[PDB]
Parts: structure tokens; sequence; C-alpha cells
């Protein structure tokens, strides 16, 4: 009947002086 | 009980001195 | 009953000091 | 008391924030 | 009735001294 | 008639043998 | 007359009451 | 009066004609 | 030196009430 | 004789008494 | 002279005991 | 030269240990 | 001394193309 | 001496008695 | 602190006679 | 204080007198 | 100091009277 | 005071009687 359940994903990274190449390469969506 | 549907994704990356190249590519998909 | 649906990404770079430095493609479905 | 459903896309990348010193495309099938 | 599920999700690394590529290939959807 | 269930799930690497930067190559998502 | 690589993709949905909700997106780019 | 290879998709949904409510995007590049 | 090779699938859904907000996202290969 | 092969899937869902979303996310295509 | 039958593949899916949302995400093609 | 038949596969899904309503994210074909 | 950074595709294959309607499409997104 | 990064896609390929029906799609999304 | 690396890929085919239709389809970019 | 890192990818393979479909679909360049 | 870190990959492969689809299905980039 | 270096890899096959499957799905990338 009803029910609430979302994601929750934190990525966290270190890397000062410029990293090899930064990219978002993403596929968001899909269903509302 | 409601229905509630949602999605949190936080990235977060330490790039500081101007990247190499920053790009986003991105799809977000257009359904409601 | 309510019925709301969601989504949320943050994304977060550090990287001052680039002159134009930012290429962003974002494609969006029919409707979001 | 009304339904809400849309996305939400916090792009934040440090390069430049000024006038239209960067590359964007948006791409919108029809209707938001 | 009632009914409530997520999860925490939380990933942090430290790759400081010497950048190494940062990009963000990702699959975010399939239902509500 | 309830239930509801969750868990924290949170990874930190430091000091490790050696770097990474970040690279996210995922599949999140597929089902609520 | 030998017959050949065709496709055959039928998609039928009983959706009657098709209001703001209903939306089909076509995208090729090549031949046919 | 050839048989030949080519596409062929039956988007059927109870409610043709598409009205004040349904958006329809046909999007090809290159021949018919 | 003529054969039938060819992908076929069809997808059917039942009477349902008209849903929330119903879409075909579809890329169809220009491809032959 | 003749080398024929070919594909056969076919999915049929139910989703009555109450909306739900329903989605085809499809890509056919790339080759022949 | 070789001969090779084809494959086939049904999949039935009823409401349930409850609506749960109607997506189809799939990849056809690969060859011919 | 020998005869080759495939096999057949039928599935039904409904009465399960929990509702899963209508969700099939695939891979379909990869060769011919 | 200065840092080199470009494309470099050799599509060699005896099977050009522009002939009285062959199709050629080559595009970017917005700068080089 | 001096050298950086570069692409270096060499596709070799015998394909004569191809004729007036090639078909080429090439895109570039990212300066470069 | 310089980084001289390139990407190489050699993809030797026959294929004379004509193909069924041959399709050359690829993106290159990824701002360097 | 030099690093020199490379890929060589040689896919060689035979397909005389016409292959049934030869295609390239490959994605080249996510930032080097 | 001096650091090499490559390797070499070379397949080659019989396939004469037509491949089953000579295909080139590839991912080659995301960081580099 | 660590030091890797590279592997010559070479692979021959042979397949007739039943043609061999020349598609290649694959990634390579990931990590420079």
């Amino acid at each position: 009947g009803y029910e609430v359940h979302h994601q929750k994903l934190v990525f966290f990274a270190e890397d000062v002086g410029s990293n090899k190449g930064a990219i978002i390469g993403l596929m968001v969506g899909g269903v509302v």
C-alpha cells in the first residue's frame, strides 16, 4: 500500500592538485 | 504511511588548483 | 493519501584557478 | 497539500561562474 | 500499511600527493 | 503490522598501500 | 523472395484516459 | 514485392490520435 | 545466401487505469 | 538447408487498481 | 547443410498481491 | 550435418514471497 | 617543452562511400 | 624528448564490394 | 611529474565482397 | 622522475566473403 | 624515478566464410 | 624501490566447422 524508501550514496575522495581527468559520466532518471 | 520516493547521491572530490579538464556528461531521464 | 517522487544528486568538485574550465552536457528525455 | 515530482541536479565544480565563460549544452524533449 | 526502508552508504578515500584520475561512471535509476 | 529495516554502511580508506584517486564504475538502482 | 532480417517490436499497453502523463520518444540516426 | 531488412516498431496504446495531453517525438537522421 | 536473423520482443501491459505517467524511452539504431 | 535464428521475448504485465509508473526503456539497434 | 531452430522465451507477471511498478529496461541487439 | 533444436522457456510471476509487480532489467541478444 | 593532446583515428577500410548517395555524418558539441 | 598522451585508433579492414551503401556516424562531445 | 601515456587500439579484420551494410558508429571526444 | 604507461590492443580476425554485418561501435574519449 | 606500466595484447582468430557478425562493441577511455 | 615490467600476450585460435563468433563486447580503461 504505502511505503517510503530512498537511496543514500556518499562518495568522498581526496585528490588535490588536479586529478588525471575530472569527468562525470552518469545516467540518471529512468523512473521519476 | 505515506508513499514517498527519492534518491540522494553526494559526490564530493578535492581537486584544488584547476583540474586538467572538468567536464560533465549526464543524461537525466525525462520520466515523471 | 499523498504521493511524491523525487531525485537529487549533488556533485561537488574543487578546482579554482582554471579560466573557462567547464564543459557541461546535460540531456533530458521528454518531461522531467 | 500539493504533491511534488521533479529532479534536482546540483552540478557544483569550481570553474569560473561569471559570464558566458564555459561550454554548456542543455537538451529537453518537447516539454520540461 | 506502514513500511520504511533505507540505508546509509558512505565511501571515503584518501589518494593525495599525486593526481590519479577522477571519474564517476554511474547508473542511478531503475524504479521510483 | 509494522515492518521497517535499515542499516548503517560506511567504508573508509586512508594510508593505503597505493593511491587510487577516485574511479566509480557502478550500477546502483534497479529496484526501489 | 527470401525473407531477411527485419525488426519486430510490439509495445501494446491499455492506457485509456491518456492525459498529461503519456509520452512516446523514439530516437534513431543512420538507416531504416 | 521484394523482402528487405528494415525496422518495425508497433507502439500501440489504447487512446490513439494524441490529444491535449500526451507528447510524441519521432527523431531520425540519415534515410527513411 | 539469404537467411532470417532478427530480434523480436512483445511488451504487453493490461487494462490498468492509466498510470501516473507512462512513457516509452526508445532508441532505435539507424542500422540495416 | 536454410539457417534461421531468431529471438522471442514475451513480457506480459498487470498493474491494475491504481496507477504505478509504466515505463519502456529499450535500446533496439546497433546491428541489422 | 546446417539447420538450427530458434529459442523462445515467455514471461508473464500478474498484478500480484499488490501493485509495485511495471518497468522494463532492455538492451536488444548485439549482432544482427 | 546434424539438425539442432533449441529449448523453450516459460515463466509466470505471481503469488511469490514478495510482490514484484513487473521489474525487468536485462541484456538480450549477444550473438546472431 | 610544449604538451600535446589531440585525436587520431585512422579509419582505413576498403569500403569508402561518398557516392551518388552514401550517408556520412560528422558532428560536434560546442568547441574543439 | 618531450611527449604527452594522445588517442590512437587504427581500424584496418579489407572490405571491397561495398558500394553505394556506406554509413558513417562520428560525433564528439568534450572539447579536445 | 610529466605523464606520457597514449591509447593504442588496432582492429584488423577481413570482410571482402561487400558487407551487408558497413557502419562506423563512434564517439570521439572526452576532452583531453 | 619519468613515468610512462600505455596499452596495446590488437584484435585480428578473418571473415572473408562479406560478413553478415560489419560494424564498429566504439566509445573513444573519456578524458585522457 | 623511472617507471613503466604497460602490456602487449594480441588476438588472432580464423573465421573465414563470414563470421557470425564482425562487430566491435567497445569502450576505451574513461580516464587516463 | 618498486618496479614493474610489461608482459607479452599473444592468442591465436581456429574454429572452422562452426562459425567462431566475432563480436567484441569489452571495456578497457577504468584507470591509466
